[PDB]
């Protein structure tokens, strides 16, 4: 289409759809209750992202936000996606290490704050305050990363996959605040189409690459 980032939204739609169908097919037959949860979470995540990617691709998940005296294209549909998929991703981690309920509530809650303040920052029309919201959201993110590293005798398989995915998590999730800051939601240093490319590469890796690593490990089986 006529938005140059369409190709990345189309590619992301395709890859999230394909990942969803792959994991769907893959978890066919699975009968281990514990495995079941990881497959459910793991399939649901790019399923949701598939729909929100599609929503962006078709223009529904896009709005215009006036700031800097300009009419700025903001893909709000990403926060609808992340609002659900990032806690689910954190749930995969939390389940893996058998986290306490209170740690799960702290993560999910921190995560909703992260995304909702990100969303608020995304939609805020006073340019400076956009970054106040960025900052609070980043602080929730840093809280989450804190908890993933310092907040948790588990099976060596679980520990191993958990350390890998945790690593994967810290490196990819940390990139999102940077992209937002330098891209069109923030300082407008990086153009929207490049930003969408970046978020697509992060999202696919954070969702599909992450679940391919998780769904590969025997850590998911009781
Ligand atoms: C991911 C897999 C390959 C990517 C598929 C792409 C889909 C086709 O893109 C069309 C855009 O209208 C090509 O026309 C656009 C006109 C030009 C043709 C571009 C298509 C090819 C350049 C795409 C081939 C894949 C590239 C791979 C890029 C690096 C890869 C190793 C990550
Ligand atoms: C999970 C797991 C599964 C997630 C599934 C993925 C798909 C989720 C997509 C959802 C997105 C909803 C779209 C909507 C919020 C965006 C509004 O855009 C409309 C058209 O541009 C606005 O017109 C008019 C606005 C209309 C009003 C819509 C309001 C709705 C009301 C439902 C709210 C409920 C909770 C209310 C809290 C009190
Ligand atoms: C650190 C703690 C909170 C920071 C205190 C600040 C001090 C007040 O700032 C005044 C500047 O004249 C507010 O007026 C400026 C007009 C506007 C009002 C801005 C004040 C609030 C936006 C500051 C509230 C704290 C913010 C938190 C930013 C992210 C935080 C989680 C790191
Ligand atoms: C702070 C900036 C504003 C934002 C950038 C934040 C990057 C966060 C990544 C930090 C990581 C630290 C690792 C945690 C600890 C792990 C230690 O494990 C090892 C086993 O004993 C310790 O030995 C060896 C430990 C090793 C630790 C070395 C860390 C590396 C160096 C980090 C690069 C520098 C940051 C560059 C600044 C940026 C603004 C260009
Ligand atoms: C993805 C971007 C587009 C490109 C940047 C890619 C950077 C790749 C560096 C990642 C490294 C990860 C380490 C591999 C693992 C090693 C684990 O060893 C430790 C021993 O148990 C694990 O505990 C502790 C493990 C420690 C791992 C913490 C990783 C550090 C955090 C990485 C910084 C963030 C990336 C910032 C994004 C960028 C766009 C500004
Ligand atoms: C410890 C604290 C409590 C943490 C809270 C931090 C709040 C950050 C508030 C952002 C504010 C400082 C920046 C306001 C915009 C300022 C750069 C430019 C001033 O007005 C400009 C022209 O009149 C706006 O046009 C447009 C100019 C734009 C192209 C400039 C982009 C703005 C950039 C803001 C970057 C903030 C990050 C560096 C924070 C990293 C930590
Ligand atoms: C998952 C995918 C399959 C991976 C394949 C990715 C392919 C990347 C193709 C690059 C393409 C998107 C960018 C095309 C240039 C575009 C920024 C500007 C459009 O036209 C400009 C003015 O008409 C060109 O002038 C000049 C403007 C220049 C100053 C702009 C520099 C371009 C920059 C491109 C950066 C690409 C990296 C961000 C990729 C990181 C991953
Ligand atoms: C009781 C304790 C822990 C601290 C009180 C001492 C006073 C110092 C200020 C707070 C410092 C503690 C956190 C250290 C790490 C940081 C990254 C602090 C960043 C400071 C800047 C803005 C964030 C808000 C703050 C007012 C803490
Ligand atoms: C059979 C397997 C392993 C995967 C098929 C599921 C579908 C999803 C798409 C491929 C995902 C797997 C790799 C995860 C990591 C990444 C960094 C993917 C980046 C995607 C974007 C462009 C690169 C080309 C791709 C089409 C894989
Ligand atoms: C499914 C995709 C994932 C894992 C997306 C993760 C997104 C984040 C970690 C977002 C973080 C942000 C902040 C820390 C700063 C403000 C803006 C955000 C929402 C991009």
């Amino acid at each position: 289409t006529g938005r140059p980032e369409w190709i990345w939204l189309a590619l992301g739609t395709a890859l999230m759809g394909l990942g969803t169908l792959y994991f769907l097919v893959k978890g066919m037959g699975v009968s281990d209750p514990d495995a079941k949860k990881f497959y459910a979470i793991t399939t649901l995540v790019p399923a949701i992202a598939f729909t929100m990617y599609l929503s962006m691709l078709l223009g529904y998940g896009l709005t215009m936000v006036p700031f800097g005296g300009e009419q700025n294209p903001i893909y709000w549909a990403r926060y609808a996606d992340w609002l659900f998929t990032t806690p689910l991703l954190l749930l995969n981690l939390a389940l893996l290490v058998d986290a306490d309920q209170g740690t799960i509530l702290a993560l999910v809650g921190a995560d909703g704050i992260m995304i909702g303040t990100g969303l608020v920052g995304a939609l805020t029309k006073v340019y400076s305050y956009r970054f106040v919201w960025w900052a609070i959201s980043t602080a929730a993110m840093l809280y989450i990363l804190y908890v993933l590293f310092f907040g948790f005798s588990m099976r060596p398989e679980v520990a191993s996959t958990f350390k890998v995915l945790r690593n994967v998590t810290v490196v990819l999730w940390s990139a999102y605040p940077v992209v937002w800051l330098i891209g069109s939601e923030g300082a407008g240093i990086v153009p929207l189409n490049i930003e969408t490319l970046l978020f697509m590469v992060l999202d696919v890796s954070a969702k599909v690459g992450f679940g391919l690593i998780l769904l590969r490990s025997r850590a998911i089986f009781g």
